[PDB]
């Protein structure tokens, strides 16, 4: 029944997180996904992996197909999806190298299609106002930094841990993202304002493929990876050594998932969505 | 004379505001508006009737034809528009059932049409500059808040009144709204940070029907209707006190019209148009 | 060599022209015709932003096709003025400001050259911004101005007491608008306690693709009003800005020279690899 969609960021145009079974080649009614979709097996549990930004990492993240990817995973049979996200850092505290499970954003995207529902042929029939507070599901928060904690991967809690407990490479266990639309990365100006806003990381992927999760009814998480200090603050192998230790999260984080019942967590998404159609 | 439109949103889906003598099934330059047109009076005062979001609330604030609604309103003579707005509150002393007679607005609204010209054939010839420091008619603002004065209803005003004037529920005199794009809520992030630029409000569908409003050379005049807190903070009291909105915004509304219709209009009309002409910057 | 292309904001719809040029662009025509000719001996090129009869938008300028055709005749720097609000107090009427940062709040304006659609070059491109101008092209901006005897106001180093209108203001931050309205009073005080500077609608893509296409870019901005935080419309953009034309012309002219008479060879260099190491497709 649980089936864990996995959607590739930056350092995972091409994951080969295991055997393939099959590929997929597949379009929904908002046009094609990124890229093929791959099907296997993590133990007993399915999987499916799917680059946001295709094999050659050839679509921008203003012209990714988020509802695309999010209804082609949908369609397979995906309960969950987690996602990496590569950002840069607004805090001293979040170094290159670390990780974070992000529980808040602030949106400053535009020109992408965030919503499957609208009044246009493009859409499905209905206005749906989806409640957004929490934007991600809790549970599979907490799966990832338990996936942490069990490949011996540091975790900071900064609400139960001081800073002197704040050990290089680490998991934070939670975090705020902004998201620009880019190509472009911030000004310093920009980058100065969002750090007073209080946001953690800027990235230019997490929005709306998140909103698009919760609108089909799944279990959404992202995994942030802090690949440099945003221009604030005035290589290639910390991200090397970074993905190593995604991997292991992710392979991790589809086994734990797939060890506990989700029944009544599936169903209060689907009502979530039914209870959210203002039409 | 004068004619008032009145562009309901949530909870105005199918207002029946009054018996309808004449519907108008029209269209603009700019498309088609959300629905059709009910046409009737209120008094011997003419008005227009037209759901933001059609009928049966199929139209999501992001994919409203602001352009087309404000411009059918135009089209039929209107020369005030009055306009519902749902809302969720950003601060302590704005709570479910108040009533907020907006004056000004931040705007983070995106992929809408907001300008009725611009160098493109499929918009008027010319370029226009509005002037927005205030973005509302001042004076058909105080006929919203001499309204619900007339209506028994609470008006509470934060820079005269002391916070221990403010009994709820009321009509906020002055606020400010946030113009989200939609169709989501808000993450508790962002209802923060919101809030803590001072923004009274949040909602989905005031901006750009304001801006095109003074496009259009009309005056304009929202009323917010606080539903809910916003994420910075039993559903059915929530429901029950929102049909109880709508009944205090439907009077409020209805005696507004009346109270329009009471005045001379000649020379706000006229500072109007004129301001429209002024903003042509390719008229130089 | 060195050839330097002007984008004339408002009031900029410079020199004895030689010839008026028509160009196309792989994405679209520039807002005008060019014309080219000479400032002593540094060849010049001049594209009014909202064409001759200023009919075109802030939103609607095609920044894509302005400074791709610049680049395509060879340009290596572009000066560019740009009208705005003030929204402190130090700046006022008459003023100007040589920018060194903005917050861009624009959305539907082809903001990149790359892209996955056919009507962009193939490639993702993630320019870095964080200093978003040439450094060298705003000294030049603001020496320009000192060798014609306008007052130099920096407010790294000076006093609040000691700032001479009118002046141009050595550093400076800007929020661009996407327009055609102006901002509203609540919008206004929300830019000003952002600690920005003035407020305008044409600065951003301009200045994002000018680095794009690896050309050494400073705006100067001209302070037509303070924008609505205080006790501005269309009339009085106009004509505050009379007097102040006058002054930027001088300075543009002036700036042209002064980038003439220096070697850009390895500036120039790094400006075109910026453009390679950016990018990731690659
Ligand atoms: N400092 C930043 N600001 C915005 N985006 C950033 C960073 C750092 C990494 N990314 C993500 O990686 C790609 C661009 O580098 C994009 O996919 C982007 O999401
Ligand atoms: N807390 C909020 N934030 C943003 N919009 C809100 C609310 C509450 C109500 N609305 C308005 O009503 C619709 C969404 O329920 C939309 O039409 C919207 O305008
Ligand atoms: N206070 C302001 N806010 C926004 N834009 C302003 C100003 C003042 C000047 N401009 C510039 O003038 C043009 C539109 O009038 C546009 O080119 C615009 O950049």
């Amino acid at each position: 029944k649980v089936k864990v969609g996995i959607i590739g960021g930056s350092g995972f145009d091409d994951p080969n997180l295991f055997k393939k079974v099959g590929v997929r080649q597949v379009t929904t009614p908002f046009g094609k996904p990124s890229d093929t979709l791959v099907e296997g097996f993590v133990g007993d549990v399915a999987c499916v992996v799917l680059p946001r930004h295709g094999k050659g990492h050839l679509i921008p993240p203003s012209e990714v197909n988020y509802r695309a990817n999010v209804w082609a995973l949908k369609d397979l049979g995906c309960t969950h999806i987690l996602a990496t996200n590569a950002c840069g850092s607004l805090q001293e505290d979040l170094v290159p190298g670390d990780f974070v499970v992000l529980n808040q954003f602030m949106d400053k995207t535009w020109g992408r299609e965030n919503t499957f529902y609208g009044s246009k042929p493009d859409s499905l029939k209905g206005v749906l106002h989806m409640p957004m507070a929490e934007p991600f599901c809790e549970r599979t928060r907490q799966i990832l930094i338990q996936a942490a904690r069990n490949k011996s991967i540091n975790v900071y809690d900064k609400k139960t841990m001081d800073k002197s407990a704040c050990i290089h490479p680490c998991v934070h266990a939670e975090g705020s993202a902004v998201t620009i639309n880019g190509p472009r990365f911030s000004t310093r100006c920009e980058s100065f304002i969002h750090k007073a806003m209080g946001l953690d990381i800027v990235n230019m992927t997490l929005v709306p493929e998140v909103s698009l999760a919760r609108e089909a009814g799944l279990s959404y998480a992202s995994i942030a990876i802090v690949t440099d200090f945003d221009c604030w603050k005035s290589v290639l192998e910390q991200f090397r050594k970074s993905v190593v230790h995604v991997r292991e999260i992710l392979l991790e984080a589809v086994a734990l998932i797939g060890a506990e019942d989700w029944t009544k967590t599936i169903e209060a998404n689907k009502a979530l969505v039914m209870s959210s159609r203002q039409d």
